[PDB]
């Protein structure tokens, strides 16, 4: 029961982002929503969808996480218009595709602190900001994959770029947590987003789950969600720099 | 909410057993509630305790976990009495004072064994037997500590028997999986319950929480019965063979 | 590695694939004493055999069935007499009851399960308690795992619980007799056709996956184990205590 | 015994190095060495370290990692002079203490890319450059510390880089793996040498590590040198993607 929360959701490019469904989960459950995008297609988009929604009023900003600036003056912004909040969902990353179809022995240092920056300090940066706005403490919630943690064909550089993310949730967790701030992942099995097309050997996944995962079938966004309403809410007080597997139990596996 | 649901707690002893956390929390959720117990001390107890809650019948049986026919045959009266349940919440551990304060490599072959038959294999026959009350799925629910993970100082047997405890929380699993019972288990960080009573000085894991966790405090039993509510319901739905830490950020630190 | 001048005792050999063979074979190309354990007499016929391939210029067998306290006991206290100190073990010991493999993990025996703890994890205790009286200035002390300890391996079952409890046991232990200059580590080796894999459903399909999936494309051998327990046992891995490499050909770090 | 074997080794600054005791170590036991460092500095130390070890006419290299042509001109360099080599072994890393002696969330953009650039992916290209000198296969082995896994209080951006490195260990292992190269980590304890001489947190974890390991002592240069003489070697075939802790048992503990 989420009525009188507010929370930031950042990284919606459509109705198929893992970031739209965290959104229908917590709409349910009453929570007032902000929502962030990075370009002018999520723009006009997100108006759209948040007729999907049962929001009152639409929050949305432009944030692209590459601007200090632009993270700095937006969740300043959110401040001056919302107040204080309760949360934020992280679910920004990126890989330059040609990364991760090629040899990860050959990535670029480009391509390799493009996904470092994006993909991870993102969060510190985002973390530090929305962390004025919670005075009396909150949760914080990234989005990250098993290739952070085991090699997975072909995720390459995202797989470091990932590794660095959970690792984040750990230092933000610590130092964060005495100004009673949770940080924690929600590892999420493989979902057909708009980034998974054409991604190589990704389709192949989605089948070896449904035969080898416990579960013998696939997540679905409003699965992740659901998980996002937990570590949003107070049901998980006393749970951070923790990261929950949302894939059907294949992490469990070998 | 979790009316129209029915969950089995094995493990309340008195007022502060982890257990009885759970039971709170679910009942608070209009949750149905089925309770076992091994000795008649922690009876008179259960019937006390259920004053304190919203359950219009006591539904308590006798189980002691050591005994394969008290299992069959517990499980199979609760399924006459109340039918069909959703999960079950395994609040179960024991060990030989003996042991624990002696050195490790010190231990009895029968103490290390005993430990291992309450604290791990209980769960294997106990989710065999309630799986016949799950036709149509559910979620098993067992209390771990950290020391299954890494060497903590004292915990000794009780450690290895964690460690398991964990496996076989992954193996259950993996098993009953494609019949839709999803098993994963709840690391708690220490908490003063009638079994932290006796070992020494366990007042300073306590105070070294206090001092070192992210969270800078100890959890509660309420705290893990949150978390388990999450994991007993249809919130944590993708999520299966899984060990989320209720013990304020502890697991990620060294 | 130079062993020459040292002592070991090695639990679990039953015949030329043993795991705890391609570690004598091993030791003994380098230099090392070895002290030999078996339990059935079908064991130590093998043990009599085997030594004509090693340089063991006195044969040293001894019969320990890990079930018993009285044995191990009097089996280490046998060594002591008969060869003096000693510079670490290799326990290459597991039991697991074939029922319980075949059935699904849910049915497992109460007997079944502890059988297979008693033997697969409680010995390494009871071992290193009588082998640390054999080390008073220290040594190290390796036993065997398998992956199914940490992840939930197709039809490994009980056995996988098993080794579970002895990946934790090889810690506790490491955390206790630290303080007695005694480490202790464990390898996790890949899948191995030896003597005990003979019987067991999913060998034959993770034994090909290895080889489709795992970084070398390559299954792995006793002598690799071997080479990766000359390192454990000597002062080549003196910081390592509490550890477990896998012997694997990478399968362990991949998804 | 690696006679008639030829490793390079990065990042001797002086006689306390990590990087020095491996050198040390692979010198006793008869290899052929090679030397890159960044700081001229570094190579007049170099120079001097020399008379201590039995080389001919050893091979001095200045690579600064950050760039790409230093690197592969570098190692393209170093196969022209000595040919073939069987292994690497990694021990770069820089994080600005400035960084370091802040909160963790208030991590300069620039400070964290940076520490990703030195500590990750400097292993990516020189894993690259030095594939084209190992046909036969071989063996690159780097350096971490234990807060790559958890948060260690103070280790703060650097914890993250080292992450990454770990997850840049494991997936150069997958992708080099059927090369014949196989990749590994050592997870060395806390050692006084020239990097360690600012930084916050470090006395404090040296001290606990004394008295909390299981060995009751801390580990110097040499006993990591004995580990990397074991990766770097044929007796470690058939482990690769494996990341071995020398630190007295630390990592095992909590
Ligand atoms: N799909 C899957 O199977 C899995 C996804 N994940 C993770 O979950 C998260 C959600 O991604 P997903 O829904 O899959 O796909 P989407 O492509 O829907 O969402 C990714 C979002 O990141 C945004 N973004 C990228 N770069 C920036 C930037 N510089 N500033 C701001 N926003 C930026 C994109 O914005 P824009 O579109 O405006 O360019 C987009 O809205 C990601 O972190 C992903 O790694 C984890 C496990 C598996
Ligand atoms: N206390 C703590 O700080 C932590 C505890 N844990 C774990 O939490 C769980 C509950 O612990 P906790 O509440 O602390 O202590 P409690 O003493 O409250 O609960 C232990 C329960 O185990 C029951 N039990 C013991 N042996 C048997 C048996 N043979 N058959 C049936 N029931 C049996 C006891 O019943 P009876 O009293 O009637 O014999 C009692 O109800 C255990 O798994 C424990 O290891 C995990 C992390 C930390
Ligand atoms: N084979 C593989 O693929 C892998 C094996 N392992 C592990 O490696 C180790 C060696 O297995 P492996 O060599 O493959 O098979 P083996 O059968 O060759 O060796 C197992 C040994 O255990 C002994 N043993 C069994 N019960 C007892 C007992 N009560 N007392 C004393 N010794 C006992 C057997 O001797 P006896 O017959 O005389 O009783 C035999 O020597 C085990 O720990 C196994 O779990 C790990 C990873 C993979
Ligand atoms: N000291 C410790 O307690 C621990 C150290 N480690 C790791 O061991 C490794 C070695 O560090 P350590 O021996 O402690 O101290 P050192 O200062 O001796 O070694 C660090 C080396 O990295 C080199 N380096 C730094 N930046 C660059 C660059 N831009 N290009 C090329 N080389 C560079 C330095 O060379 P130059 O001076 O010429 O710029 C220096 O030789 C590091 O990865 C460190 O994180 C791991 C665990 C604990
Ligand atoms: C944002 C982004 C970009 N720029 C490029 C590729 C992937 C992604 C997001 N994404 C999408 C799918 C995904 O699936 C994990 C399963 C896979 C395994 C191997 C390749 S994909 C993980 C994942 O992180
Ligand atoms: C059921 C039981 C029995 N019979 C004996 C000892 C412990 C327990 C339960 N318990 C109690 C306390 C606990 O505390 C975790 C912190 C500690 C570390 C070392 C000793 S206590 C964990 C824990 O599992
Ligand atoms: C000593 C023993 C007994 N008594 C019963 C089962 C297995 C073993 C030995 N063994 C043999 C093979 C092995 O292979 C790991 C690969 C597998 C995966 C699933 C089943 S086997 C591991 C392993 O432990
Ligand atoms: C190369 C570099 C730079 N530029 C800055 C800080 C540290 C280091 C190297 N280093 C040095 C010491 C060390 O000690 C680990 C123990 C600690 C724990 C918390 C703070 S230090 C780990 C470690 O990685």
């Amino acid at each position: 029961n989420l009525e009188n929360k507010t929370y930031v959701i950042m990284g919606i490019a459509n109705k198929r982002s893992i970031a739209f469904g965290v959104a229908k989960v917590l709409d349910q459950l009453g929570a007032k929503l902000v929502f962030t995008y990075r370009k002018e297609r999520s723009r006009k988009e997100l108006e759209k969808l948040l007729e999907q929604l049962n929001q009152p009023e639409a929050h949305l900003y432009q944030i692209d996480v590459q601007s200090d600036e632009e993270v700095i003056n937006g969740f300043e912004q959110i401040g001056k218009d919302v107040g204080n909040i309760d949360g934020v969902y992280h679910s920004i990353a990126f890989a330059n595709m040609e990364d991760l179809r090629g040899r990860f022995s050959e990535t670029s240092r480009e391509g390799f602190l493009l996904a470092q920056d994006i993909s991870s300090y993102s969060l510190t940066i985002v973390a530090h900001e929305a962390k004025k706005l919670m005075p009396e403490g909150g949760s914080i919630v990234a989005t990250t994959y098993l290739g952070g943690e085991f090699a997975v064909q072909n995720y390459n550089v995202m797989g470091v770029a990932k590794a660095s993310l959970e690792a984040n949730v750990k230092y933000l967790a610590l130092d964060l947590g005495p100004d009673n701030i949770r940080v924690n992942a929600i590892s999420a099995g493989p979902i057909r987003t708009l980034s998974a097309k054409g991604v190589g050997g990704f389709n192949t996944i989605l089948k070896e789950i449904e035969e080898r995962a416990p579960l013998k079938r696939n997540v679905d966004q409003v699965e992740v969600g659901k998980t996002a309403a937990y570590l949003l809410s107070d049901l998980s007080s006393g749970v951070t720099g923790e990261n929950i597997h949302v894939d059907s139990g294949f992490h469990a596996i070998k």
